[PDB]
């Protein structure tokens, strides 16, 4: 494997952490292979459901916790922090709430959250690499609570860092922020993506092509495909009661990715870098609620 930039994973990982039985287990998480059947059972169905009153509350309270343990994860954000680190306070974390972390043993995923450091697109498992200044790193958050995943993420600077970066996170957060503004019922899926695209192209930078925002709540991944780049063919058309998510992956470079031999980082081929958002949403009449938004904060982390 020839690896696309300096990062490299930094071997052994800690045991899989386990969950005490007393919290709720979502279908994969006791499947040897982490397949989940009721997503199965799903495959090739382009259905949205339109969720009811008590589905919106659970999901608005797994957001909520889910916002609450990103917000951890951005507390520890340093300099020497290693990923794995960060995964073990998030996986408590999540506990501590009465949640399961989603992404544990999902397809053997094999830790709490994904950590995508700088040329990492998504992905990226927790390991000892420690935070180095300058770095940009991505912790990605989803909750499974009574039934409901609520799935956000952020991008974080590591100490002070160059102007690329800067520019680099912040059209990437106006890139979400504009494509959640065009959210309300009877627009499209499939014009997001071109919102993004439009943007993120405006300012130098291309979108990622292989990874989509997604339906969510039974289900951690489910209808609607939401692409995040320009004339994508993706079906359906938003209505009051939709929750699904985007979470654009834009570059400094070109837009393709592949990925390491450990079968889940995903990394950008000219090994430039990488930064991404995502909020889970809801549709309303008057737009979209932002069921993972700060309730106490005006900015992202990034911003402060
Ligand atoms: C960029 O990442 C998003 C992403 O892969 N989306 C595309 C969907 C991913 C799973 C497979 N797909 C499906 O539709 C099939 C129905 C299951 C596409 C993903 O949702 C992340 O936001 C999430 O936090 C990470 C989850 C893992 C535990 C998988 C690491
Ligand atoms: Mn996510
Ligand atoms: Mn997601
Ligand atoms: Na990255």
């Amino acid at each position: 494997y020839r690896y696309t930039g300096k990062l490299r994973p930094h071997y052994p990982l800690m045991p899989t952490r386990p969950v005490p039985s007393y919290i709720q287990r979502p279908d994969y998480a006791d499947h040897p292979l982490g397949m989940s059947e009721s997503e199965q059972a799903l495959k090739g169905t382009s259905q949205i459901k339109l969720l009811s009153s008590e589905d919106i509350e659970g999901m608005r309270l797994v957001c909520r916790l889910a916002r609450e343990v990103l917000d951890v994860a951005a507390g520890m954000i340093k300099p020497g922090v290693t990923t794995e680190e960060i995964d073990h306070a998030v996986h408590l974390a999540c506990i501590a709430r009465n949640c399961y972390p989603s992404p544990l043993n999902y397809y053997n995923f094999p830790k709490s959250c994904c950590t995508s450091v700088n040329e990492v697109i998504c992905h990226g498992i927790p390991d000892r690499r420690p935070l180095q200044e300058g770095d940009i790193v991505n912790v990605d958050i989803t909750l499974y609570r009574n039934g409901y995943h609520g799935d956000l993420n952020e991008t974080f600077f590591v100490g002070e860092v160059d102007d690329g970066a800067r520019k680099l996170v912040q059209t990437t957060y106006e890139c979400l922020m504009q494509a959640i503004d065009a959210v309300k019922p009877g627009v499209r899926y499939r014009e997001l993506g071109n919102i993004i695209q439009k943007h993120a192209q405006a300012n130098g930078f291309s979108v990622v092509r292989s990874y989509c925002g997604h339906g969510i709540h039974k289900l951690f991944h489910t209808a609607p495909n939401v692409p995040h780049y320009a004339k994508n063919k993706a079906v359906g058309v938003m209505k009051s009661g939709h929750v699904f998510t985007i979470e654009p992956m834009i570059c400094e470079g070109g837009w393709q990715d592949e990925t390491w031999p450990d079968g889940w980082t995903a990394v950008t081929r000219d090994g430039k870098r990488s930064a991404q958002f995502e909020h889970t949403l809801l549709v309303t009449d008057t737009g979209c609620e932002i069921l993972t938004r700060r309730l106490d904060s005006a900015r992202p982390h990034f911003m402060s």
